[PDB]
């Protein structure tokens, strides 16, 4: 696996070159899906784009309401590995669109899933996110959703929520960030560092063998991408004293076709570690 491991003033630099970033990023293959891969009738009305694909061998199958039905048990998600490569600390996945939005819940139910990051700004709900959570209850596919409280703060809005389904109740946080800024200047770093500290906090909160922490933006590879790719890196800071950014995306992409999708996002990416490394550091 390509690796290019940057201590502390490498990093800062690093961060800063935007030529030799592009050199490195666009080497790094996208390993993307051939769609033939999800030649099924209807299946299509299931993605929002027609080239980003889950690819098969870590995709999430849905096992209800019939898992011998390939429309009915696809979404578009994967597994993804987290830090040293742990199995399953991640799930990324495109924004729910109308007709996926029962799907998500399931998917939600089926995995256990603690934490949700939603990375879309307030502008983009008419394109790049439905709007999947009630004001306060709603019921998909046995499971109903209970919105209990939103807390809004400064680099997101949290919402705590509870699901029944059954006699069983569990927990779940929802985590909207709407601070992704349009030009990924290092004065934007700031909350997207504070978001991924406040959730990898949460996670260890859920004890031993975390359930997936689902991720996603609109396609579930760009904003996703940078969200997990930073989350991990974090982790690699605070043991080795080192990041392995280039390692991490590559990681990643083995993943997920397109894992981190712009150079802008891979420079931002170094942005963010570059902070963390300063901080850490006094």
């Amino acid at each position: 696996s390509p690796s290019r491991v940057l201590q502390a003033e490498e990093l800062h630099e690093k961060a800063l070159d935007p030529f030799l970033l592009q050199a490195e990023f666009f080497e790094i293959p996208m390993n993307f899906v051939d769609p033939k891969e999800y030649d099924i009738p209807g299946l299509v009305r299931k993605n929002r784009y027609k080239t980003i694909l889950p690819n098969p061998h870590s995709r999430v199958c849905l096992t209800s309401p019939d898992p011998d039905d390939p429309l009915s048990s696809y979404i578009n998600a994967n597994y993804i590995r987290g830090y040293g490569g742990e199995e399953k600390v991640y799930i990324a996945t495109q924004g729910p669109i109308v007709s996926t939005v029962a799907d998500f819940w399931r998917m939600v139910w089926q995995e256990h899933t603690p934490i949700i990051v939603m990375i879309t700004n307030i502008e983009e709900m008419n394109e790049k996110c439905t709007e999947y959570w009630p004001e306060e209850q709603v019921a998909y596919d046995g499971v109903e959703i209970t919105v209990q409280k939103v807390i809004h703060t400064e680099d997101y809005r949290l919402r705590l929520i509870s699901l029944k389904s059954g006699t069983e109740e569990r927990g779940l946080k929802h985590y909207w960030f709407t601070s992704w800024p349009d030009q990924k200047t290092p004065d934007r770093a700031p909350p997207l560092l504070h978001l991924v500290r406040e959730v990898e906090e949460a996670a260890q909160q859920e004890g031993p063998h975390c359930a997936p922490i689902i991720v996603h933006c609109s396609a579930g590879i760009g904003r996703t991408g940078c969200f997990i790719a930073t989350s991990i890196c974090c982790q690699q800071l605070r043991q080795e004293g080192v990041v392995d950014i280039l390692k991490t995306t590559c990681q990643l992409r083995q993943d997920r076709g397109g894992m981190i999708q712009t150079c802008e996002q891979y420079q931002f990416v170094h942005h963010v570690m570059s902070l963390y490394e300063k901080q850490l550091s006094h």
